[PDB]
């Protein structure tokens, strides 16, 4: 119960919030490193499209660290969930993998810009300052990169050519 | 349904195993995360502490990766499940968190025991030699650095003594 | 007849083993040469695929020599029989060599993983480190690197579309 | 009594016979000593067939200091017992003396083999790993090596050929 | 049956020849191969006679590989046979070994030179330099090194010197 | 029986004291070798104690060895006796260790002492000389080095502070 020795001008809400945040970037991590290891089967072996997205995966980690920081920073307290599994197994082509990290990234957007409006209702300045300045710029340059990946893969002619699928691989991701 | 151009010896009880291997390295790795950021707080304080386990849980997902690695060299199929968040929230102290990583450790150690006599009776000798090559010796390493670290804070009078607990940070984690 | 000085615990069976393996070993040599210099023809002219298994040849006679160098070491008697040609003249494609090759490689495991078996049953351990050691885990991963291989080649449209053996060589080989 | 906080899966019984490995290895580091000292005396007069045989004593007592440490890893307890003194004051001869360090370094072989057996008995594959890591091709090589030495010495004509135990000592062992 | 589009000037006769050569190479190179490794017995122990036989082994594989090149280069197909097993399987002594290389080399040689008449009454002056750059003086080099060494160890006491052998070893092969 | 060419002035009782003194630095040698395995228990767990006494261990073999060089220097013959295994298997604490070290240098102490007595009656000034450079300021050394541990650690608490004990460890061994 006890106040923390820190805390200052941090709303309950937003402590709580920046727990759901925390559980949405671990959640994004998993979900990139099970699109990794799909590109990485013998039927797949799209090795650049495996690599980017552990990349990206291991990102979404430190995107979590630093929500970890926060909370204590600000002197809330770290309550962790379970870490949903993917929705898919089975990522089905280079084309909806990516597709599908756009519609991540775009709800990972939409969580962040509530937690922004939150912090805004409540007077939070810092927290507003926090959230533009690590997360809300990356979002839109994640965004921006996976809508340009879309394209030019459907331009090639994905999902259908494996040949797109595999130029891509070497000329956009490697 | 059918088969992976690449399975040699690779029985479906052993994929199977690995996919739960995969899930309880993860959850490891899940445990040292709150383990870190627990000795973040303000009011526990103990950097040193937080950066051992924070290393460890990058370890632990290595760990993790490396068998999603393994499932498809042999061609089996990675399926993942939700990672369950840690037992605990707050850890005591940091001699209570040592223990709980030393539980941990012998318990991740017990599933590979048993994943290593799967291997045997299904006369899978690559895999035998996986589990004995990347992970065996660095659970017997990792069992007895926590229980040194144990141990010595028990000498040093933790968890009563707060110097303790400060001083094995700065000599032992530092 | 009379022992070896450095003769302890080798089964002759092992022994004869071991000599067969060899055979193996310098056969699969054989057969990369024969595909590397298919893909050196004027009327093929893929040089990439041409370096990509004249280099696996080198591999395997390197493969044979360290199970003459273990024979030796362990006071078994090498005897050495006839290297049987290649089943194929002409290979095809870029692949259908892969494909071959995928399936010489399986075929090599297969051996090695009966000379383990044996090993096993005659409680060799220093025999079985061995198998594992240098042989077991590349040839898991060579399965691997084939079976990634022959999907990119035929997703890329091969062999019709010689533009993606082509494609292949440029990319995946160079 | 009461149990090791590290100890998982490592039988009593292979921690008796780590501690009659312990003995054995310190023991062949006192036969490698005093052959050693014996080919430095004034009417002996070897100095390269010393300086191996110092190398190899130095080896064993690594050997040994290794198994301390297993031993501890695995939660066991180090009971040390007395050091033999060596079969032989007067080694007679390099020829007698390689002889001699084969023979031991067999009966070394044949003892870690035992334990190698205990080890897969009661499924301590830590332990068998430990063993072939360490200790079992290390001794493959060593035997080889002293028969390759033996057979030489006894081609050039020792031990009745002084000549030959000199340009041995120049040229093998220089 | 078609042409090769880069055939010209290139008999038949003189096809088939250079794919018998190609064999030769490889037999060649399986005799040194064997060789090799009886001097690396423990009971024979000569570490100099086996690296030079093993570095000869080696040559020859170069020769046949640079006779398929050529092969390719003029438009001709290349087909392999069995690559036959030595006519020993146990040298008998360094001196031995150095006879037997010796009438290798000397059979070797016969065989381009029927190969470079062959190419002269074809009027292939493009065969005829190949042979003579790449072969012909490496032959008689061979044959000059290897009757050296035969003279040098019958001089010296070989076979029945095992004190020979040994110098022999250390001084002209190492 | 026959002398040796190389004695001069060495008398009998001098060559069997050296003798007897060999075996008292093997037995320093295992004495410390197991205080140091002692603290690399998981129960113990001081690393800096441990190494000491290691390095303590490796430099009385160093002294046993030069004992060995100087018998043979002076044409005495070697003979060695089991080393006997320490007093104690479990030495109790960081405090009764060193207690345990320096009664043991003591010990060696009054051996050399005896000894140098000996060469002094027997008016053997080489070995005066070589027991008084290489050997008595070493004792010395280590006898006030030894007693000022204890001093500190008594000092400190030990040995029922387990504190005083792991800080000696990290600021004097460390
Ligand atoms: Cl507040
Ligand atoms: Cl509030
Ligand atoms: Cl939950
Ligand atoms: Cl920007
Ligand atoms: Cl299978
Ligand atoms: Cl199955
Ligand atoms: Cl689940
Ligand atoms: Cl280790
Ligand atoms: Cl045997
Ligand atoms: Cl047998
Ligand atoms: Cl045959
Ligand atoms: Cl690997
Ligand atoms: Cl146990
Ligand atoms: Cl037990
Ligand atoms: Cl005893
Ligand atoms: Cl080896
Ligand atoms: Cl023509
Ligand atoms: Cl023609
Ligand atoms: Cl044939
Ligand atoms: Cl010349
Ligand atoms: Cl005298
Ligand atoms: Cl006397
Ligand atoms: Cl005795
Ligand atoms: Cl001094
Ligand atoms: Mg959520
Ligand atoms: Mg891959
Ligand atoms: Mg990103
Ligand atoms: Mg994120
Ligand atoms: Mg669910
Ligand atoms: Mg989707
Ligand atoms: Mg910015
Ligand atoms: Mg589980
Ligand atoms: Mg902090
Ligand atoms: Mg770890
Ligand atoms: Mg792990
Ligand atoms: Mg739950
Ligand atoms: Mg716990
Ligand atoms: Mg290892
Ligand atoms: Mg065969
Ligand atoms: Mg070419
Ligand atoms: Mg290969
Ligand atoms: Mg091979
Ligand atoms: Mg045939
Ligand atoms: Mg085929
Ligand atoms: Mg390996
Ligand atoms: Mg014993
Ligand atoms: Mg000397
Ligand atoms: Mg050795
Ligand atoms: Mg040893
Ligand atoms: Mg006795
Ligand atoms: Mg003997
Ligand atoms: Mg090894
Ligand atoms: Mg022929
Ligand atoms: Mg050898
Ligand atoms: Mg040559
Ligand atoms: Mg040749
Ligand atoms: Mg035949
Ligand atoms: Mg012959
Ligand atoms: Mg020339
Ligand atoms: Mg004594
Ligand atoms: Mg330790
Ligand atoms: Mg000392
Ligand atoms: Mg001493
Ligand atoms: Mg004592
Ligand atoms: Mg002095």
């Amino acid at each position: 119960a006890s106040t923390s020795q820190v805390r200052q001008n941090y709303h309950q809400d937003s402590e709580a919030a920046i727990n759901r945040q925390i559980n949405l970037e671990l959640y994004a991590s998993y979900v990139y490193l099970s699109m990794s290891y799909y590109f990485d089967r013998d039927d797949v072996a799209l090795k650049n499209f495996a690599k980017y997205f552990l990349h990206q995966s291991h990102e979404e980690r430190e995107h979590a660290e630093k929500l970890m920081k926060l909370q204590n920073q600000r002197g809330g307290r770290i309550f962790l969930q379970d870490i949903k599994k993917p929705d898919c197994d089975d990522w089905e082509s280079g084309l909806n993998a990516m597709e599908c990290a756009l519609h991540l990234e775009k709800n990972v957007n939409q969580s962040l810009l509530e937690l922004h409006k939150l912090a805004t209702d409540k007077n939070d300045p810092h927290l507003c300052d926090f959230i533009e300045t690590h997360y809300l710029n990356e979002q839109v340059k994640a965004i921006k990169e996976l809508g340009d990946h879309v394209t030019n893969l459907r331009k090639m002619g994905a999902p259908e050519s494996g040949l797109a699928e595999y130029l891509f691989d070497k000329h956009t991701l490697g």
